[PDB]
């Protein structure tokens, strides 16, 4: 009958716990592989989307304190629906794309916007602007079997109780199945991938100490405090 | 932790003469950091995902969405000690060891990203975009300040320079990264590439090295 004995590698230095996200109503977690983020994907002859990434360990809890990073005086927020992938694939047809989705959460794409403007002026990479520490707070994830595949509903963010972003998932330019398909034509998509699917209007700054709340109806809400400037 | 999906093995790199591995945390890559010889502008950086680090051995896949896959040979520094705002005088104490790597680029996508002032992730952070040799501890290699760095294709040199050509040396590169993010044990830093511009096509045999560190060979796989 079936048997196996898997052996784990030893490491020459201490290996930190691999990055993962809390799962709602579970003690198991979601291990993060890569993080893909769509450029401008909300609206009020579509051009193809473009993408940047964040490192897996930039995904932190959207709760407690979220550190204010060094090298910025201009930290911006963008509320986004986050899609968690549960099945590998390349060149995925949009009609098959949702079958690759494990579940959903709510995230904030944080940006060092001053560094971003400098990068844009110089045609230089956005990694300092977009892929810094704690640059992708995300809520606990819910399995798609619990939520369905959301396609409509309120997506919002407030700062100190004042609404700064409010839109609807239905206003996505490229829907989730097409976003998945596009990423899968650039790299092999893998179980463990997260995709930040874009943000409605109202991107703006966060000050040290700000209380950030937000949510996507039926998926999650969150509340966290921005840390002190280093 | 238990996981809701199967987790693939975390990315790591071979260590010379050991069965233990070097676990990769993040991968930083400095932009233009070599002169053709010998008021420096500060360096800039891009990154690659940890699992873009693959062996500089066997076959390296040719990626989709390109007709123009470029090579840039680099010394790779492996970090063994966390730090933020590291002083250049303390930087080498954070180094676990060294290897040799190739920054591979979908250069056609990079050209379009530059034209549009858009992110470089598709150009630079794709699958198998950072082949690296086995690593050696700094206790064994020392901290190299000079030495030939080179890459050949089918036996013909395509890049050549010397580590002494670096604009910002390793201690300063470490210091700069540590001011943007917390540097961690497990990080890899690609430290720049010498002169020579070249592309690779399926079946090309890529060799290269840094004197005193490591050499490598791999073949480029079929276009998908």
């Amino acid at each position: 009958a079936h048997h196996h004995h898997h052996h784990m590698s030893a490491y020459v230095i201490d290996a930190a716990e691999r990055p993962s996200v809390e799962v709602d109503q579970s003690s198991a977690r979601f291990p993060v592989r890569r993080v893909f983020c769509v450029g401008r994907n909300y609206a009020d002859d579509r051009e193809p989307p473009f993408f940047f990434t964040k490192p897996a360990d930039a995904i932190v809890p959207a709760s407690g304190t979220v550190a204010y990073p060094p090298l910025t005086n201009d930290l911006h927020h963008e509320i986004e629906l986050v899609v968690a992938i549960g099945k590998d694939g390349r060149s995925i047809d949009p009609a098959d794309a949702l079958s690759h989705v494990w579940g959903y959460g709510v995230g904030v794409d944080l940006t060092r916007r001053d560094l971003q403007a400098e990068a844009k002026k110089l045609s230089r990479p956005w990694d300092w602007a977009k892929g810094f520490d704690a640059s992708g707070p995300v809520t606990a994830l819910r399995a798609a079997t619990a939520t369905g595949h959301p396609a409509a509903g309120r997506i919002w963010l407030a700062v100190n109780g004042d609404t700064r972003q409010q839109g609807d998932l239905a206003d996505m330019i490229w829907p989730v199945p097409d976003v998945i398909a596009y990423v899968s034509r650039s790299v092999e998509l893998k179980a463990g991938d997260l995709i930040f699917t874009g943000t409605p209007a109202g991107v703006g700054a966060l000050q040290p100490g700000d209380r950030v709340t937000g949510g996507v109806d039926g998926i999650a809400t969150f509340e966290f405090v921005v840390g002190a400037k280093p």
